[PDB]
């Protein structure tokens, strides 16, 4: 179609009661996902002392074409899906959940606008999960991305090759994420569909969801 459309506020809850909760994580579903498909990660991710916020995407998809198209292509979307997950953040801290015990998890599509919006909104944030994911545009705009992570988790994979998430925006991600002091873990797994393998859940438990 187009990035002529607005993702209206539609935000599925899980997980701890957010009045009740020590932390909180914001999931991002991946082209063609939904809130509650990807809600059902935490069957397998340590979530279980997490207030769960996963915003639906309208049409079920962030932005209409592919991550590293000519940003412009992929706005006014973009935008908007940036100021949902920017909304849903708001929200958790009204609640009383500071940011630093705010993670975020998302896959492919989800996973590029989760470090989109956590590197133009860089803070000390609980941690940092995009499996198979990079930061957005044909071309990097590193003056979008303002803050300081202040040592936050991140864990950033892919699979090679990925016809979808090239190994170059990975890296090229993980110089900025390290740049502004993100502590990054970066894992690429050679031969790997795209997907989230078994061994990536298991590490993010170890580490990031320690
Ligand atoms: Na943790």
């Amino acid at each position: 179609s187009n990035a002529m459309y607005t993702h209206s506020k539609q935000i599925i809850t899980s997980g701890v009661p957010v009045q009740r909760a020590k932390k909180a994580v914001v999931m991002l579903h991946g082209r063609g996902g939904t809130a509650a498909d990807i809600i059902s990660l935490q069957k397998v991710l340590k979530l279980d002392e997490m207030a769960i916020y996963a915003p639906q995407a309208t049409n079920n998809s962030w932005y209409p074409y592919s991550f590293m198209a000519p940003v412009q292509q992929n706005q006014p979307a973009l935008d908007s899906a940036l100021a949902l997950v920017g909304e849903v953040v708001a929200e958790i801290e009204a609640q009383g959940i500071p940011a630093e015990q705010i993670y975020f998890a998302g896959f492919s599509q989800g996973a590029c606008l989760t470090l989109e919006y956590t590197t133009r909104n860089a803070r000390k944030y609980g941690g940092i999960i995009a499996f198979t994911g990079g930061l957005i545009g044909q071309e990097l705009a590193i003056g979008n991305y303002k803050g300081d992570f202040k040592q936050t988790p991140v864990f950033i994979s892919t699979g090679n090759p990925d016809p979808h998430v090239p190994v170059s925006r990975v890296q090229e991600s993980v110089t900025i994420l390290e740049d502004m002091n993100a502590a990054v873990s970066q894992v690429v797994y050679p031969g790997r569909p795209h997907t989230i393998s078994g061994d990536e859940i298991q590490l993010v438990n170890n580490t990031i969801l320690k």
